[PDB]
């Protein structure tokens, strides 16, 4: 088996990512799945060695999913007959594009009566500039479509190119904590080979161990004797925690390093905070040890004690994004039992007070500083959202991001009916409701995809909320001036629905530096 006999592919959907995996497996051979290794004979008679890297699909893990394009040759992205292309689409689709990967489009659910293989031919060619005739059609239900995309596989994607020679520079793209082997980093060979009793590296931080076990998943976890140049596989070197081999990070020998490590590291960046406290029965400690156990199988989470007046001792954790918050929210409850009650979330904001030379980065509102007068200015983080819906709903659509602070950057038509905007807004008022929202008034039809673009100064107030004249550091958010009064009313009319009754009449108050400009009333139980 030589490096040019070997293919390196991940998968990039939302459309049924899954599913395809499987019929690839089954169809060549008869812990999460990733590093998985494939023999596959083409119809040239030769023999190729397979390797499937898997890929996260939401925005919130966009830097992990450029780490695995960047270990890969080429990638098949799977587009719905029905639905088309959507936003996830296009970003995943430029983010291949940046990687230099030779882009295997592929159009499933062919079977359904929806399904209108033409019209999305017509995308990618007009949308992504690709051959509508180099597409491949697969229909899971009826069976077909595996072989060509096996032989496409082969013959599209080139070899990987790498000296098994050269000092040793694997990628990491991927990884785990396994209790027995420690924390196992998944990687791509590009220069070298790696052994068990080797002495390793990692370059960002410097940190060397001893290789005791390298092999992939075929789809078992399996030991090899070695990885080469061109494989994908996972390491062990008694590793205590998944932080110490972060994605996106070099692995190369200790004693003969490679020259640079491979580009574009970043350490995980936590983006949105909430609070999070025990609910019903779970305590303080039932918690704090469900955190401790979950963020061993987690390293980008962060997480603080913090504590209320009202809501007692919980923690400020930290997510890469909604979506991360809601896993870490269902795998406490459902893993560990506890009950949990969480705030509404929040970004991080830089604030620049008046007796402060540095600025100030407040990821707890209630952190924010009371004083108003103190401060200077106040940044927060914007997103360029990209939006994809049928022509249908792009006025309501447009009428939402301009509700919530956003600017238009651009406007074009896919095809007759369908919409592209791009639209520049505040994190903090996507993370609010955005989602459901425009899920509601496009009937699910309409996508959208966001990236980072900055801090931006704008007008941003904190205000308290107060239950029975006295406030509720937990409660306490930061809004746009403008968007106060609007959003004092939504919090208070929630709390009047949220809070159940007392004997005694319930007085909910919003208060902007002091001031009362939102107030609601549960009357006595009865």
């Amino acid at each position: 088996m030589e490096q040019k006999n070997v293919r390196n592919f991940c998968i990039i959907a939302h459309h049924g990512k899954s599913t395809l995996a499987d019929r690839l497996l089954e169809y060549t051979g008869a812990v999460k799945m990733q590093a998985v290794r494939m023999f596959y004979k083409a119809k040239d008679g030769n023999t190729y060695k397979l390797h499937l890297i898997d890929t996260p699909g939401h925005v919130d893990f966009s830097y992990e999913v450029s780490r695995a394009l960047a270990a890969c040759e080429g990638a098949l992205l799977l587009i719905d007959a029905s639905q088309g292309i959507e936003a996830q689409t296009v970003a995943n689709f430029w983010k291949a594009v940046e990687q230099d990967l030779v882009i295997i489009p592929v159009i499933n659910k062919i079977d359904l009566p929806s399904a209108d293989v033409d019209r999305v031919k017509k995308q990618i060619e007009e949308v992504l500039g690709l051959d509508p005739e180099e597409a491949i059609l697969a229909s899971a239900k009826e069976g077909i479509g595996i072989e060509e995309i096996l032989e496409a596989i082969v013959n599209r994607i080139p070899p990987p190119k790498g000296d098994p020679q050269k000092p040793l520079k694997a990628l990491i793209f991927d990884s785990y904590y396994d209790p027995y082997r420690g924390a196992v980093a998944f990687v791509r060979i590009f220069d070298g080979e790696v052994k068990p009793g080797d002495k390793i590296m990692l370059m960002s931080t410097g940190k060397e161990y001893e290789v005791t076990e390298v092999g992939a998943q075929t789809p078992k976890m399996t030991k090899f004797d070695k990885l080469s140049a061109g494989d994908v596989g996972y390491i062990a070197a008694s590793i205590k925690d998944v932080r110490d081999i972060r994605i996106g990070d070099t692995i190369t020998h200790a004693k003969n390093p490679t020259k640079e490590p491979v580009p574009g590291f970043q350490p995980a960046k936590p983006m949105v905070y909430a609070g999070i406290y025990p609910a019903e029965d779970t305590t303080y400690e039932e918690l704090r040890d469900a955190l401790e156990k979950y963020a061993i199988n987690d390293a980008a989470i962060v997480y603080e004690p913090e504590s209320s007046p009202a809501l007692g001792m919980g923690f400020r954790v930290g997510f890469l994004g909604l979506l991360h918050m809601e896993i870490v929210q269902e795998r406490l409850e459902r893993e560990y039992g506890v009950k949990i009650i969480t705030t509404a979330p929040n970004v991080i904001y830089r604030v620049k007070k008046k007796f402060t030379d540095e600025v100030i980065e407040v990821r707890n509102p209630m952190d924010f500083p009371d004083n108003a007068g103190l401060i200077e200015y106040v940044e927060e983080p914007f997103v360029l959202v990209t939006i994809i819906t049928p022509k249908e709903y792009v006025g309501p659509i447009i009428q939402l991001c301009q509700e919530k602070r956003g600017i238009q950057k651009n406007m074009t038509y896919l095809d007759p009916n369908t919409v592209y905007l791009e639209y520049e807004m505040p994190l903090s008022e996507i993370i609010v409701d955005f989602h459901d929202k425009i899920k509601s008034i496009s009937r699910g039809f309409a996508s959208y995809d966001y990236e980072f673009i900055g801090y931006r100064p704008s007008d941003l107030i904190k205000l308290t909320v107060l239950i029975n004249k006295k406030p509720v550091d937990a409660l306490s958010f930061i809004v746009h001036a403008d968007r106060a009064q609007k959003f004092a009313r939504r919090v208070a009319e929630k709390l009047r629905e949220t809070i159940p009754r007392q004997l005694f009449e319930v007085h909910i108050q919003v208060a902007k530096g002091g001031k009362v400009i939102a107030s609601e009333r549960i009357k006595p139980l009865r």
